[PDB]
């Protein structure tokens, strides 16, 4: 019978609560106990602080008031306030030190993974002192998790009056039969139990959770890690910027920060990156993950040079300068890898830092024709057979879900042997037609990558291999630099094309290079160990890139 | 004869020049005279420096081998360098005091606008030093006045080889005599001449541009003060963000740093901030230019209530939310300034700080309808027109250029007179059929307002002001409150619909407002006057928003 569930902010959502620093503070200051408490709820429901709730006032209005009823409070107790007592001082550190609550979040983050609506209903304020971006920041992070964000400022009417309630299962389009209402405040949760709603007085956060547990048959305690926020692309800003004539880039935008341009390899997609997208813009970045020339919905001339690093490389300085955007830290995973190596050496400038899963950066040789060295690894033999136009088109556009599904795979998935690609006559000869579905991707995520490559097929991003040649010619002009702006190189241990060990020599070329190593990882790096890809892009992106 | 213009960077489009700091250094240290200017050029064409201007090593590694020349130089001459004495620090400080050489690109600019080519053509660096950003903004503020920028660095050739001159000409697909060709080195000068190229050597800017003035025919010194740069639309990066079901919001973005976000007016676009966009984005802006709902790009619903202000509020917010921004700054015109009141009043946390230009804030009468306000007041009679659906639209979209030929014009060009326009029976009943050009507008100008009103035509913009009494109840709720984050409130002389004097009060709610104000600037305050709007707007935004 249950199906939503709803969570207060303050002391069930968000932790320590904002309202036991009133009584840490009497306690510091060895004044009165409850004198702020009892200042805070001042008037009742005439009072000061429930015209702040209901939104007749913003917090910096009722900073002096509170002040005065604390005067008054001080007055009664027959006692004296410190010599510099600041009720904003208070109010901002207890602000700033109240973090989110992340085993409520996930277990909310479960039960609307498992079909139940959540919203968030809070007794809050209009924010509007100096400090309000802390709060704002923590506000947008939580609810873009939750169904419904119901703020008693906003709709002028505070908990516990039972128009609030009403309000709430006219939201939730709910009987209170079927709610799961959790609060800190028993007074607060009494109106909801009157309606008929199970409810849960929020202690410490483990009883809560076994209570909802219990209550809901959702196992939400000692629960596996769970996968990062991912991203649903028609929530996303989608950006579009037209480089020269025939050609627009399109990407997808998110958050505020130092720019952080993400290229996607081959034959992927922007969405390549949905787990690094929200946790890159919540460590304070502004994310744009590119749809790279020949996919989605950027543009795919047919011809073989407009695939050129060079012209690849000019294209992405193109569109920093139509953006304006004097850098952008460059992270880039398998063709995406390679791009943004040729990014930093030749155009440094432009590069706040340069990141690389999987692929190495091995410097031409002058002396043999590029073609050659494939030829001499039996691994890169599926590269002979993507060279002649026509050919490894037709065979993955034949059925676009089994190309997906055959291609996406976990090391220990039976991913496509390539050797003698060629000599078999293709890549899928010794495929299933219907693939079983990965571990890494949900058939929505697989249907995603079958309606993007609707638009232009496989010659656009066949033709990134076609340039052997020009590539080697453009890389020979810089065989005499170095890449000496902050660089970082993440190996993947069961990577079988882009093996590890192939950029064991780069330190020659990059002294400065820092690494990250993922143990237990395919090719499919991002979607294969998210945690672990966030993890080291965090860490590097604050330390090295700002 | 003469159809293109190419300008040398150091010395010409920037100053002071990189390369007269190493005679600055010798004269500064007491070391001999010329000592640095020749560790810099040692070798010649075999040297250090020429490798570095060919882009066969990068500046950083350039650095430790003019170290070893500095020292070379420094033993034959007989003189110690001194204790502390770098090449890295000496560079650091040339290249962030070398500016743009504001007259050089007003010139360059005016030709440009009189139909030559022109180009940047310059002996650099690829730049991997820490402080690579400074020089990165330069090249960037620079290159987009221009068709083409040459760099020695990127083409791996040097001026005074004959080879860069001969794909000079070959990237400006013009003979030798149809060029000018200005340099500060008369060696670079030479071979430029010896092809038949007009040469003039520039020491002082002023005798440079007379004798390009002379040689061109066209005016380029005493010239009158130019216009802002504007915005071309298809080389603006184009961004969609859905915020419900049915309405997506349309936005041009531009820039890096704190988010700007520009809110027009009726019956505009985006483009109405054409002057600010570069401007705020070259200030250290992330500028964010919407096509307001029912505009342009953005969707446009036809129910009356999808334009109320408590909806066009809530749908800003969620416009922020999917961007993945904690806030922004809100700069609103006309409606939109009405907007941005709204948004500070109700959202402070989203609001980062709050400007207007000519929309006054006036709180609600909550004794009097809105609609008894706007009768009182005769200059208002055109609002009681748009009242009734279908009236204004039919007037509006019956010929778009007339209308916006009408609407947009000067203080001193016969703007449409508003009193009795119900009982004339419309606003362009006393208007000429094809109205003159104003001086604000070109031909192509009032064509993109033309293009863009095609899609949608003039119901949603109306609908703005359709909702008087949903307007009032929401903004009755807001009586209790003051305005306390950063504000700003810009008046415009001759604006006869938004008077200055209707702000006079705002100081009651508004306490720490600052204000701006525009002498003989009618109610089309962007185009009318938008370089004294750049400079009120950036001098607030670094002062109140960071
Ligand atoms: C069947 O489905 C797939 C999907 C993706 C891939 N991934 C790739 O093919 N990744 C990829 C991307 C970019 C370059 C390479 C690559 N594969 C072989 N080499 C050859 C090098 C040369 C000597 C040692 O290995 C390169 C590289 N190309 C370059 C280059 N052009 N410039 C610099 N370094 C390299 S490494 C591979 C393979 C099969
Ligand atoms: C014919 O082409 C045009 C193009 C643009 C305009 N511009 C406008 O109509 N601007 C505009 C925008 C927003 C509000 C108003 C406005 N016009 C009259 N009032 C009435 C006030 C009330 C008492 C004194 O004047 C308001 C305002 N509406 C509000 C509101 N709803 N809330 C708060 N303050 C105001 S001021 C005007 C006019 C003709």
């Amino acid at each position: 019978t249950l199906r939503a569930a709803v969570f207060d902010l303050d002391g069930v959502l968000a932790l320590p609560a904002v309202f036991g620093v009133l009584g840490r503070t009497e306690e510091a200051l060895a004044l009165p106990r409850g004198l702020l408490n009892d200042a805070f709820q001042k008037g009742g429901p005439e009072g000061a602080t429930t015209r702040l709730m209901k939104g007749e006032i913003t917090l910096s209005q009722w900073i002096p008031l509170m002040e005065e009823n604390c005067r008054k409070c001080s007055e009664t107790a027959k006692v004296c306030l410190p010599k510099n007592f600041s009720i904003k001082e208070i109010f901002d550190k207890a602000i700033s030190a109240r973090k989110i609550n992340r085993p409520m979040l996930q277990a909310a983050l479960m039960l609307r993974k498992k079909g139940f609506t959540t919203a968030i209903l809070t007794n809050t304020w209009l924010d509007d002192r100096a400090e309000r971006d802390g709060l704002a920041q923590l506000m947008c992070e939580l609810k873009m998790h939750f169904d419904f964000l119901i703020e008693s400022c906003q709709v002028g009417m505070v908990k516990p009056e039972p128009q609030i309630y009403k309000f709430l299962l006219d939201t939730l389009k709910a009987s209170p039969s079927e709610v799961v209402f959790l609060d800190d405040i028993g007074a607060n949760l009494k109106p909801a139990r009157d309606l008929g709603m199970v409810t849960i007085l929020v202690q410490d956060t483990d009883t809560a959770l076994k209570e909802l547990e219990k209550v809901t048959g959702i196992q939400l305690l000692n629960t596996p890690a769970p996968l990062p926020t991912s991203c649903n692309p028609s929530d996303m800003s989608h950006g579009y910027v037209t480089v020269k004539p025939r050609v627009r880039l399109h990407f997808v935008e998110l958050g505020s920060g130092p720019a952080v341009c993400l290229c996607h390899g081959f034959p992927e997609s922007w969405y390549s990156w949905r787990y690094q997208i929200p946790a890159l813009a919540q460590a304070g970045y502004r994310v744009l993950a590119m749809d790279m020339k020949g996919y989605g919905e950027s543009s795919a001339p047919p011809e073989i040079e407009e695939y050129c690093m060079e012209v690849l490389c000019k294209e992405m300085v193109t569109f920093l300068d139509k953006l304006g955007l004097s850098q952008a830290v460059f992270i880039g995973h398998d063709w995406g890898g390679m791009l943004v190596w040729y990014m930093a050496l030749f155009y440094p400038e432009r590069v706040r830092a340069v990141a690389s899963l999987n692929t190495p950066f091995i410097p031409a040789n002058p002396n043999m024709s590029p073609l050659e060295s494939i030829k001499a690894n039996p691994v890169f033999d599926y590269q002979l057979y993507f060279q002649e136009p026509g050919v490894a088109e037709a065979e993955l556009e034949q059925n676009l879900s089994r190309t997906f599904k055959s291609l996406f795979r976990a090391s220990d998935e039976s991913v496509l042997s390539m050797h003698k690609v060629c000599e078999a006559g293709g890549l899928f000869v010794n495929s299933p037609e219907e693939p079983s579905l990965s571990r890494m991707v949900t058939e929505e995520e697989i249907q995603f990558y079958v309606q993007q490559f609707k638009k232009s097929g496989f010659r656009g991003p066949l033709n990134w291999y076609r340039n052997m040649e020009r590539n080697w010619k453009w890389a020979c002009k810089s065989l005499g630099r170095k890449i000496l702006i902050p660089a970082l190189m993440v190996t993947a241990e069961k990577d079988f094309v882009l093996v590890p060990q192939m950029s064991q020599h780069m330190e020659d070329w990059i002294p400065h290079l820092k690494r990250g190593h993922i143990e237990d990882c395919g090719h499919w790096t991002q979607m294969d160990k998210p945690t672990e890809v966030n993890q080291i892009l965090i860490k590097w992106l604050d330390s090295d890139a700002r």
